[PDB]
C-alpha cells in the first residue's frame, strides 16, 4: 500500500506534528517536527528574541 | 559630552559589532550583538538552519 509520512526533519524519527516557520540572515525557513521538538526550537530562539525587537 | 553607541542587546554591557535579523512564527527580529554573541546566536540556529528547508 501506499504510505505518506510527515518525518520530523531534525531527529528524522516519527509523525511530525507541526511546521515551524523561522528565519536567519533575511533567509526564510520552515520544519517539520514532534512536539517535543517544536518546543526545543522555540525554546532555543526564547532568549534571542526576549533581548531582540520585532521589525 | 554627548557619546552616541551601539550597546550589544542581549547582555547590555558591550559595544556591538554587528546587527542581526533573525525570525520566528512569521515576526521578524533586529538585534544588535558584539562579534562573539552573533556567533552563539548563529550556532544556537545552526543545527535547526541545517534540517530546515528555506522558502520564499
Amino acid at each position: 500500500k501506499v504510505t505518506v509520512t510527515l518525518v520530523d526533519d531534525f531527529d528524522g524519527s516519527g509523525a511530525a506534528d507541526e511546521t515551524v516557520e523561522f528565519g536567519l540572515d533575511g533567509v526564510t525557513y520552515e520544519i517539520d517536527l514532534s512536539t517535543k521538538n517544536a518546543t526545543k526550537l522555540r525554546g532555543d530562539l526564547k532568549q534571542w528574541v526576549a533581548a531582540g525587537r520585532r521589525v
